[PDB]
């Protein structure tokens, strides 16, 4: 039977799921790994012991454990990335779609979703794989990894929490379909990676981390990077997140091991609860369990390994949306609100300077003030929301993923640059968000094929040639067929946009500021 | 008779010279100081021994002891401004036109020229004041004082060579104008300075030396402002440049009196052969002996002085040219040709921008290069000689004076701020050059009124517009007449900034002079290098 495939862990059954008209097959909430679970906590994965018996995988498993946004209850725009099933520690299982009828080794893909790596769930409703398998006839898998202090709590030193164990959870995925994808009528030698955001990062990290460069072939990065400031942590400072989470909830502190024992006898809202009370810097836009450079997840730092090269070398795919910086300033500025339109007063305006930058020190601050303010219209509120907008964006997405391009394209075997900066029709969120990071995924996954969902025809349109953008890129690596979308070189450094509108090339994306955050300000710090 | 005057120190004959159509009075190489040459080389002016006789004052004087400019000779752009008449240490005089019939008790104007404080005349054939005096009826005077190293050279706690005599030379001559311009029916109670480029700078400096405020009334700056970058030196770089300056003479340096006198024994050129070699850098728009802060003739920093206030207030006239960098780019910076576009390559760029600012470490020069930089086009020749070009003007010109308009304007009694742009029709220098520094002045001094000279109809026009409010600032405190219709001039306030363009279109009025960079230059900049 079609729906009746025996893995090397035991067999599963999936269900008939409708698409479009017609069909494909879905297996949900296959676990990959043993439930990290009591002693297990912070801890790598094990893989999942064989069982006996047929595996109900008709229904999506459960969601990590993690913070749960209430700023806007009941609001669809902010609702959509909540977990939307039981949450759980029990939380490591993969969904596979497969076109029906069962592909003879096909291309697989699968996703990696972001939240920054204190929440995500495979299995909400953009993350829907039943459209993007259909229409492109590829294999989808979507994986899961724990996140929060369950997947990044790390005391270097210690074997029972080393940090970057959620890393390990989607490598041990990665693995399992490496193992078992050829019986899903997919091809191991041909798997592809991709997230967004945190999903970004992590495909770039498994990249960059030698245990993971075989368990899949090519990558796409979506709004992500792996030296983005965000996403890593050095060993020293995701302990003393540790060792004061472990102060913060009054734990034993004179060591480790009690001070883990402290933490696997709380319950996981507990952590939760106290999740952000460990940042640094008031920052706002940090994250308090991310991954750390141990030393061997990454043999070294992240820069040494790009200007080495130490690293994949493979094709990729990649790009942003126009305002990367939008969502966060909103849940944590000033004057920054989902309902008026936000103009920015130049006081609140140097606030969100101080907060957008960590770490600067006043010289630091005065140079991101001068190089994003029009002083001859410094009280324009709308060009200071727009100018610290950018900011963020500039400093936490564009720059830091135009500075892995250009590392990594001087050895890859290609690469390829998107510019995503279409605002959808049926947004709910404020206008002055513009093009909102995590609304290419919708894209992605095809959903405005779907008539209900209210889509334009020209968004409909320009779904689909973004998955057979994706899909062909995935089987070929390479996105045309032989209108051409030109590689990404060294010296010219072409790009593309991603509208409702005919395709058209640049070169250099968003240079001036991202020479001003990858070379100028670096050396600015590093002097004073 | 109109030309027998009896000053307070003797009888000066002058000479009726001819303008336009009529004739005017002229007194032409009147002596102000002592000569100051032997043993009073670097030493203050001394007021000129009264005379017996009657002074003939009919053709011009000598020139002060200068570095010749020889780039380009026969040229007549860059020969338009070397000395016209024979060199001397014996060379403080002042020029006098006086209009005819000659006025009771008329506005005075008082020209200091520029020429980095190593050189300048009072006898250029651009500042000949015949149609200015004449055409608005103000009595022109032009000064002299000693350039490089016999006006400036600082060995501060000496009073043998103090520093700063050449700024005295100055004082001493408005001295004069104080005591004798009544002679000529000039109102000392209305005598306004100007001067342009390091002639802005010192009228700048009067504005701020307390022995000098009461010596003028109102006061006119051109591309020039006491705080620029090359227009003061320390104490203790003064003289290090003054002992170096010996060194390169093989001079005993064991001593202030040892060195000063074997200074006093050499002849003028062998000093000026050597005085850009005590410079500290490669460097263009720097030059050796400037103006020093000491504590006499500045009691503290110009800065503290424009903080606290500490300077005379009154209505101030000022503002800059378009291209004040390009002259500087043509004779010191790689890849710039007086007969060629002059693109210049990213090398040449960088090599330029050290140039340009010497003082800087690195993070300094990243940082002006960053923020000058098209880097969707880093390699395109004139976005890059450009780019250099504002660089130098809006770091040594520009922005130094649009800190001193906003400091000052803060206690000032009024302020009249002008950005010209306009390329003299005639200009004998590349178009790349754009406005010249110094290339304001023949409209100043009203030449394009002169036919035989070519000038655009429309360019006669704008001389006179400009004349007038110069003449109607120096009489009123106000470029403005009343009463008339023309489009008015504002004034600059602390804040809205107003300023106006000159040229040959209508007068337009704009804000915030080139913010961006001046934010950058006047604030930022300063910071980084304080921290690094
Ligand atoms: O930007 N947030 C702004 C923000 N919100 C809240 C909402 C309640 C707890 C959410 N706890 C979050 C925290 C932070 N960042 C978050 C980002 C997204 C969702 C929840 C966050 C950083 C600071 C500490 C807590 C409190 C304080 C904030 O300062
Ligand atoms: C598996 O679970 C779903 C959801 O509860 C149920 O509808 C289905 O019948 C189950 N299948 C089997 C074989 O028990
Ligand atoms: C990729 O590698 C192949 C073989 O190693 C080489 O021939 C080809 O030119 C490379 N292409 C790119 C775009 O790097
Ligand atoms: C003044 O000097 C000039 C030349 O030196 C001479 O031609 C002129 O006659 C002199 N004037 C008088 C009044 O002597
Ligand atoms: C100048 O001073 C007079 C008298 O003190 C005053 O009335 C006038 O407002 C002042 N103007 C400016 C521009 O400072
Ligand atoms: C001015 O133009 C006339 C042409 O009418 C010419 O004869 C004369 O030589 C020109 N003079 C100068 C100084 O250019
Ligand atoms: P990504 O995971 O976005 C989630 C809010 N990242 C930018 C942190
Ligand atoms: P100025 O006197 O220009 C003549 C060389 N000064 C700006 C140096
Ligand atoms: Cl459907
Ligand atoms: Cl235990
Ligand atoms: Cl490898
Ligand atoms: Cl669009
Ligand atoms: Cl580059
Ligand atoms: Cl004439
Ligand atoms: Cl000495
Ligand atoms: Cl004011
Ligand atoms: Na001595």
């Amino acid at each position: 039977s079609e729906l009746l495939v025996n893995t090397k862990s035991g067999k599963v059954m999936g269900t008939r799921v409708p698409v479009l008209s017609s069909h494909i097959s879905a297996f949900l909430g296959i676990p990959f790994a043993e439930p990290p679970v009591g002693n297990m906590r912070f801890r790598r994965p094990e893989p999942k012991k064989p069982w006996s018996g047929v595996w109900n995988a008709s229904t999506y498993p459960n969601n990590c454990q993690q913070y749960v946004d209430e700023q806007f209850p009941g609001f669809s725009g902010s609702e959509m990335w909540n977990p939307n099933r039981e949450m759980s520690e029990d939380c490591l299982y993969l969904n596979i779609w497969v076109p029906s009828p069962r592909p003879k080794s096909t291309t697989v893909m699968v996703w990696i979703y972001g939240g920054g790596f204190y929440s995500g769930s495979s299995t909400l409703d953009v993350y829907n794989g039943k459209y993007l398998a259909y229409t492109e006839e590829v294999v989808l898998v979507s994986l899961s990894y724990r996140v929060g202090a369950f997947g990044f709590l790390a005391l270097h030193g210690s074997q029972e929490a080393p940090g970057n164990v959620g890393l390990l959870d989607q490598r041990m995925a990665l693995q399992w379909v490496h193992d078992n994808i050829q019986f899903f009528g997919g091809d191991p030698k041909t798997v592809t990676i991709f997230g967004e955001s945190a999903g970004g990062a992590s495909v770039g990290m498994h990249i960059l981390s030698p245990g993971s460069r075989d368990l899949f072939r090519r990558a796409i990065l979506q709004s992500g990077s792996p030296n983005c400031p965000w996403a890593s942590v050095s060993v020293a400072e995701g302990r003393r997140r540790a060792v004061e989470l472990g102060r913060n909830l009054n734990c034993n502190l004179n060591s480790d091991e009690e001070l883990i024992h402290c933490l696997r006898e709380k319950k996981p809202q507990e952590l939760i609860d106290v999740e952000w009370n460990v940042l640094p810097f008031d920052s706002i836009f940090r994250f308090s369990f991310v991954p750390v450079i141990d030393g061997e997840f990454f043999p070294t730092s992240l820069e040494s390994m790009l200007n080495s090269g130490n690293f994949k070398k493979t094709q990729i795919l990649l790009g942003v949306n126009k305002d990367e910086g939008s969502f966060f300033l909103l849940y944590g500025a000033p004057g920054f609100s989902k309902d008026s339109e936000s103009k920015i007063s130049r006081e609140d305006f140097m606030s969100g300077v101080k907060l957008s930058v960590p770490h600067a020190n006043d010289l630091g601050l005065d140079a991101v003030t001068l190089q994003y303010t029009d002083w001859m219209d410094d009280n324009n509120g709308i060009k200071n929301r727009d100018g610290l907008d950018d900011i963020v964006g500039d400093h936490n997405v564009i720059c830091p993923l135009m500075h892995f391009v250009n590392k990594y394209t001087k050895f890859g075997n290609g690469t390829y640059l998107y510019f995503f900066n279409h605002r959808a029709s049926n947004l709910v969120w404020p206008e002055w968000m513009g093009v909102i990071h995590g609304y290419e995924i919708e894209f992605v996954f095809g959903l405005p094929l779907v008539k209900e969902l209210n889509y334009t025809a020209e968004e409909e349109a320009l779904s689909r040639r973004i998955m057979h953008y994706w899909a062909t890129f995935a089987k070929t690596g390479n996105p045309n067929e032989p209108s051409k979308w030109p590689l990404f070189t060294t010296k010219e450094q072409k790009f593309i946009d991603l509208n409702t509108e005919p395709m058209k090339v640049h070169q250099r994306l968003r240079v001036q500021m991202c020479v001003f955050w990858n070379q100028f300000l670096p050396k600015l710090l590093n002097a004073t």
